[PDB]
């Protein structure tokens, strides 16, 4: 038992709003005092529950439950539902939903400064979670999670992986593929400089505002050809990667930010800056402005 079994009991969990989509999520309100209501909480539960994917979703679990950190969402407990026949993760609940969706339907208050401190904030997370030798392998704004307006969590770890004990980067053998580093579309090696690439990818994503067609997929296939299709497109990108083929400086980004996403974007891995170095750059970006 990852989690204390009486915690959480299925009995007091009630159903309040259905969140959507690894795994799904639902929004729920733990009542055990009767009718007293009480703590509300995100429910993750599994949409194809197989041996494999309930063996995964006790990694998350075990991956989610080990971290302690302002800018990762809260693990709360598990419910063992269905006379204790089912696995079910409990989260705190962030009203604001993901960051893509915070940036789309609140525009109306988000400025450059919103951008950098989500930015650091994001870095921080990603700091703490390499303290942890963890790869995300999935940092998107889809994956960051909003609570109010000045603050972002880093969620959704369910291709979260660990790093061996003597490998710096974990090779998988079993796909958001437009954020990737090229080392992970080739050799499929992920470590925490295939997440500053996809930290890079999630920083133009934040100074795109992701407006029409300035998302991350729709530019990479508008500079390969909306043409082609099937694992072309792959191939393509992965030479497109090859020889400096790049997203463009969303408009209205200054020139500070996009050399910190190309800095990222960097195929040598170990030229990329560390997340700590990423972080004291956007802080002191930041602290310098009047
Ligand atoms: N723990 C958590 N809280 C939330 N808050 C949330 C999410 C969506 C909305 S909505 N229907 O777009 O307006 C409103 C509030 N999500 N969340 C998750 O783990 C979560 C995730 F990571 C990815 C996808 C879905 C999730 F649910």
């Amino acid at each position: 038992f990852q989690g204390d079994p009486t915690q959480f009991e299925e009995r007091h969990l009630k159903f309040l709003q259905q969140l959507g989509k690894f795994g799904s999520v639902e929004m729920c309100r733990y009542d055990p005092l009767q009718d007293n209501t009480g703590e509300v909480v995100a429910v993750k539960k599994l949409q194809h529950s197989t041996e494999e994917h309930l063996r995964d979703f006790e990694r998350e679990i075990e991956i989610l439950k080990s971290l302690q950190h302002d800018n990762i969402v809260k693990y709360k407990g598990v419910c063992y539902s269905a006379g204790r026949r089912n696995l079910k993760l409990i989260m705190e609940y962030l009203p604001y939903g993901s960051l893509r969706d915070y940036l789309q339907k609140h525009k109306e208050r988000i400025d450059h400064i919103k951008l950098l401190q989500y930015t650091s904030q994001i870095c921080k997370g990603m700091e703490y979670l390499g303290t942890k030798r963890y790869i995300h392998r999935d940092l998107a704004t889809r994956n960051i999670l909003v609570e109010n307006e000045n603050r972002v969590k880093i969620g959704d770890f369910g291709l979260t992986k660990v790093l061996p004990q003597d490998k710096e980067y974990y090779k998988v053998k079993e796909s958001p593929i437009f954020w990737y580093a090229p080392e992970s579309l080739t050799e499929s090696k992920f470590s925490v400089a295939s997440d500053v690439w996809s930290f890079g990818v999630v920083l133009y994503e934040l100074f795109t505002y992701i407006e029409k067609s300035k998302s991350p997929p729709a530019e990479f296939m508008r500079m390969i050809g909306n043409d082609k299709q099937g694992q072309m497109i792959v191939f393509h990108l992965i030479e497109l990667l090859k020889n400096n083929g790049r997203l463009p400086r969303p408009d209205g980004c200054p020139d500070e930010i996009y050399m910190i996403m190309t800095e990222c974007w960097n195929n040598n891995v170990n030229q990329r800056p560390s997340f700590r170095d990423l972080a004291l750059r956007v802080d002191q970006i930041r602290d310098n402005m009047a």
